[PDB]
């Protein structure tokens, strides 16, 4: 009897696969709960919001939905909502360099898009009784990340989303901006079907209450909010510079790992630079640490017993990069093979293989970096990642990682001639 089925959205704010496996706010909260129940967690992902509620309410479907949901009516007993675990405020979003709307009326005449079946579509439905001139579009083939992208690039003028979605994604869409809060703050909650037995619901709320206080929720809220992921290019002045101040402390370790693994030490050093700017005490709330930013797991798998030791960190991250490169399909030849190895280092081999399958179906060459790097940002677009085996990944940040490591590599190559 020991298997909790939880239905969710495949999206960065809820549940997704990265290079280490499953992750996401909802995914963890649901995992720390199935642990507290002594059962196996089975994640199931819905096609869109209507379908989530449909699967929740058909027999015999999933136990609960954990998916950043805004509770509906309390006197509707068909669906029942847990206590709230996170507070958000819906926000109108516009693009920088356009007329910032200041109040609900200003939405008339703009192109507006929201997820179909959402809290946020209902808010506009309501607003449209008060202003029949309002027009807006609804879609099941987008996620909140698509909407922000569409605003960012100017394919639509405005959207409406929860503020936590904005905290999560803002950094990856430089052109987007809050126009105004549009509704009162409210708390998200898990959704269970109604309703005759309260066994589960009572356990859910005991958990969500214990997780606040005990800090668990604020723990999570901070790991994921505002977080950067892949560092920006620092420019020639700063690299300058760290070449002078930092590299000489570590060059010998890069050179020795280079010999040991029969590979260009300058590319190892470039990775290290993108990962930590050559700082052996660097860390993230995401659980990587050291000069090459290894996870505990990857560190153990590579013989690394102290992640804060530069020589060990450099030895293990390099081993990891080189093994990833060796495991790629034989049809990928150098120099592309190294660029694919960097892409997998960041996004994981599974997402990378989906991008290669996608490229093929597009009539492109799946052994060429210039082709597959065109596919990678589509893994952030629902229309595309829903047709893939591993779903969403922030593929545009993978591309940025590879480009940045190649820029540092090219400079290092230049100052190390002839
Ligand atoms: C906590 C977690 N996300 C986070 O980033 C963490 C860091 O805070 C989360 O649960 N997020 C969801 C994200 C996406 C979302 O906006 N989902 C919708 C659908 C999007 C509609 C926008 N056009 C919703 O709010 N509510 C559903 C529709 C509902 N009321 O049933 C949420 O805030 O909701």
């Amino acid at each position: 009897e020991g298997v909790l089925r939880v239905i969710t959205r495949n999206s960065p704010a809820t549940y997704f696969q990265d290079r280490n496996g499953e992750t996401g706010f909802e995914y963890e909260l649901a995992k720390r709960f199935a642990e507290r129940l002594g059962v196996e967690l089975k994640i199931e992902t819905a096609d869109n919001l209507d379908d989530l509620y449909a699967q929740l309410s058909r027999e015999g479907g999933p136990a609960l939905a954990a998916a950043g949901l805004t509770p509906g009516r309390e006197d509707d007993a068909s669906v029942r909502y847990s206590h709230t675990y996170l507070d958000v405020t819906p926000q109108i979003i516009y693009r920088n360099g356009q007329q910032r709307p200041t109040r609900p009326e200003d939405l008339v005449g703009k192109r507006i898009m929201v997820l179909k079946g959402s809290s946020h579509a209902e808010q506009l439905a309501e607003l449209k009784k008060q202003y029949p001139e309002l027009k807006y579009e609804e879609s099941d083939a987008v996620e909140v990340v698509d909407l922000l992208r569409m605003v960012d690039v100017g394919d639509i003028d405005l959207t409406l989303v929860d503020s936590n979605e904005l905290a999560m994604n803002q950094v990856y869409f430089p052109n987007v901006r809050v126009a105004f809060d549009f509704g009162e703050a409210r708390g998200l909650a898990w959704a269970l079907p109604g309703g005759d037995d309260d066994s589960l619901m009572n356990e859910v709320n005991a958990f969500l209450d214990q997780a606040k206080k005990e800090g668990l929720l604020q723990r999570l809220k901070d790991r994921y909010y505002g977080h950067v992921d892949v560092l920006g290019y620092v420019g020639a002045y700063t690299f300058a510079q760290h070449l002078q101040q930092r590299l000489p402390r570590y060059e010998s370790h890069f050179k020795q790992s280079g010999k040991q693994k029969d590979t260009d030490w300058r590319l190892l050093a470039a990775i290290g630079y993108q990962e930590s700017l050559w700082q052996p005490g660097a860390t993230s709330k995401t659980g990587v640490r050291g000069l090459m930013m290894l996870t505990n797991r990857t560190a153990q798998a590579m013989g690394v017993s102290n992640r804060l030791d530069p020589k060990q960190s450099i030895q293990g991250g390099s081993k990891y990069f080189v093994q990833i490169r060796s495991e790629l399909p034989e049809s990928i030849k150098e120099p592309d093979r190294s660029w694919f190895a960097l892409a997998a280092y960041n996004i994981g081999g599974a997402h990378l293989e989906d991008a290669r399958k996608m490229a093929e179906k597009e009539g492109l060459n799946p052994n060429k970096w210039l082709d597959v790097k065109k596919m990678l940002p589509r893994l952030a677009q629902k229309q595309w990642y829903a047709k893939t085996r591993y779903g969403y990944a922030r593929g545009g940040e993978t591309v940025h990682f590879v480009q940045n490591v190649r820029r540092y590599y090219d400079i290092l190559t230049w100052v190390t001639q002839p």
